[PDB]
């Protein structure tokens, strides 16, 4: 009924978005989800878990400072124990064309998409490799492989992709299992934050004919997390509903 | 909890091996099993799974020709009703070096592994394609990407997967997925047969340090005939405990 | 002065297209080219070599046929001596939905793209394997990954690519390298039959904004041939502009 | 005759190793290079080049500071005229094991080898897409798709792999193409440090049977960089003999 209970879960940036519909899938398979995010409405997102029946604490957390990252970890284990699964989903936008990207902007995307989830992997690592069992899921994008107007962007994504493939390497022998998931075009705030045409242009692009859904992404990373996706690890899994950015 | 009720679903090649390990999960998720195999062992295969509590059928069917597999979708429809997911499993080896393989052992591989899973994907899509609803998953091989001594093998599997991102192109705005899964070092009778010297060594080339159970690819399969992995499409999963052949 | 000096070539389907443009460029660099070809317009393409001041001779033959194939390099060798370059270019379409794709269409499409490459490849290997040296270079297609109505065909060239990796490994100790080049859209008789709205689609695919020349591919194998390219073995390089299908 | 004759390149931590060996190559093909590296050796290496009898400048540069990449193209064009080619091969180590890397190893690597490439990146992009012509070269890494205890260098090569799809995305309509080149095992003083032990193992896993030349990957540099790889764009050319890290 519940392939996930007895198992706790940091996501990061799960205060809305896809980072709210693993912490919903997850927390609906009985895992105890600890919410990540810099925004403090992660807390209305952890009190909504909770007013759903299951157990779920939401952390103030900038995955940025590496003192944040730890202080992360250590309060997630006070409370819910030996954290068993990492989803890294906290990400950022600053587009702009290669002639054009402030260096300004090149520092953020990369300071969060990259060094940022390389902090919380780091932290995962240290205690998973000693425990002898793991889950690390990390959030790419379908521009890992390139996407106009997003050279810091693409750059971080594709970044993360190298260092689930070398996290995997690493930790297998182990009972870790890391694998990336490169979600499509889902309906989040941020993709609701663009202009109408650009929403159709990239719907044309999704051959099954819609935007998809966070829980879509939800239902992916409760998959991987689950002892049945033991043997699948340094993986990157599609979740667009079949389109080629 | 029983995700596949409800569902009849098609595995070819399944009467012993990887199939029969995708047969079971897919069984143990309430899942009505149709065993498509050329093998006569494929009858205690499905009286196994009546056994466990499931329903099962074998049906004796070459996929290399297509009138037997227009006659596999019609006696399994009228037996369990619509086919909802088809598992492409069948799939022999003739390995021999590119300058000896002889053309007899490269038209017998070509013929099963790639007409055959071309024949069966044909039948399911004129099928599913109505319906507005349908599961299309091919297990291909590692060696899709190049492996000694298997140029009609891996020409076959890596066609296979060909296949599937076309399929996936054609059908993912009917409603229907086709998905690939590439299985690494499983450990089956099959493969119990090289020397005990050789598997030691091709398992310590492996990550997670140990081989595969059919059912460690029977576990993806579930996954991908669920619901909840709608939005996945022409993907290749590794199922090798993050191997690179 | 020019790097396939002293080199004897053969490639198949050089008559016109894609062929015949690698056979430009390969003359040009001083490579006696052998124009192999089902289509009697391979003479007036061997002619139009040698009247440009390079030595080339047409030898009618149909790759899907072993017989014709091995009676290719026996005149191939006893003409220009032993042949250091094999370029398969030769290739057909019989585009069609995977549900209505009949048997015909996939058998001669499968015979012809596939076990013709394969029965070519085998002679290259049975004598490149004893001289120590050698040059496979396989036209694949970007339809490798997937395309609408192409079943048989990313079948065939997704086939092609596998077959390409499994002899890198075999080969390359030999001192031989296997490469496949997958080119986009490129001018061409074939390419400008189709409608005039399905050209301005595939045009718009470009991020060049161009349909490539037939020389464009030339100059690309041309390369692969040299030994420049010595370390070069078992890759896919796209000649499309960077259009991704 | 000479493919570049009349080019101007730029090849960043040229002064060493691979870098040098490009250099040698695009001079031997008649290129005006610049050598730009923060090793002052970076002078008896362009010395070496003008000895050749070619032209070459040394600019003594740190890639990581943008004032100093901006001074680099600017001193670079007042003496050589135009930059038609970009070569960033700049790239530094700070292997540690993911739960170990210090946040300084961290930082250095991706501020060198994915903020360095960036900048340079960025100066050509501002420069040729005026112009309606130029070609960038990024040298990525076997490690892009994962290595054990390179989690900041796998970071840092897989994002330059990103960054390179990106640019051929925004810069092939103004007739640039960005390729980059992904180096595996090279001999060279930088290589010839560890015991011979370890230098088997490295190579039993080349099936070509032995280590690249920083030559090899050069000459794969002068193809790109001709007028005829003008429609390769968006591409990873693998130069270690089919090795699969
Ligand atoms: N939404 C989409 O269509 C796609 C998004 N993605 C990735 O999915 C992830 C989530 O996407 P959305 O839900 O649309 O994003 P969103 O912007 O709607 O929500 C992201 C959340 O991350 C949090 N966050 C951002 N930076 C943080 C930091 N440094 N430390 C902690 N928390 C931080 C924010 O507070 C926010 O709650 C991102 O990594 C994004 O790049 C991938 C491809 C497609
Ligand atoms: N033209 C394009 O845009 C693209 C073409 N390709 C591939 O490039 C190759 C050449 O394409 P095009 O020049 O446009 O085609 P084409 O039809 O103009 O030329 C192909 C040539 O192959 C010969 N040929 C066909 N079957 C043969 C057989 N069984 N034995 C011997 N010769 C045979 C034909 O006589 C013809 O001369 C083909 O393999 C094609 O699939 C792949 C990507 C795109
Ligand atoms: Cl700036
Ligand atoms: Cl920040
Ligand atoms: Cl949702
Ligand atoms: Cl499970
Ligand atoms: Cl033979
Ligand atoms: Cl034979
Ligand atoms: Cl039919
Ligand atoms: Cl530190
Ligand atoms: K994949
Ligand atoms: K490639």
């Amino acid at each position: 009924a519940m392939k996930l209970a007895s198992k706790t879960a940091i996501v990061t940036g799960a205060a809305r978005g896809i980072g709210f519909g693993i912490a919903q899938v997850l927390a609906r398979e009985g895992a105890r989800v600890i919410i990540a995010d810099r925004d403090a409405h992660g807390e209305a997102a952890a009190a909504s878990l909770r007013e759903s029946g299951a157990q779920a604490l939401f952390i103030s957390c900038n995955i940025a400072e590496k003192t944040q990252v730890e202080a992360l970890f250590s309060q997630a284990e006070e409370a819910f124990g030996p954290v068993d699964i990492l989803v890294n989903n906290a990400g950022i936008n600053r587009d702009a064309m290669l002639h054009k990207l402030t260096e300004a902007d090149w520092d953020t995307v990369i300071d969060v998409n990259l060094k940022g989830t390389f902090l919380c992997m780091q932290q995962a690592a240290i205690r998973m490799r000693e425990r002898g069992a793991g889950r690390i899921i990390n959030i790419a994008s379908a521009s890992w492989l390139g996407n106009v107007g997003q050279t810091n962007y693409s750059a971080s994504k594709a970044g993360v992709v190298g260092m689930t493939k070398t996290a995997c390497r690493e930790l297998a022998k182990k009972g870790v299992t890391v694998n990336a998931i490169c979600p499509g075009f889902i309906d989040t705030d941020m993709t609701r934050g663009v202009p109408e045409n650009v929403w159709q242009i990239m719907v044309s692009k999704i051959p099954a004919g819609y935007a998809g859904e966070a829980k879509d992404v939800g239902e992916c990373v409760a998959f991987l997390a689950s002892d049945g996706a033991r043997y699948i690890n340094g993986e990157v899994i599609n979740v667009g509903g079949g389109m080629v950015l």
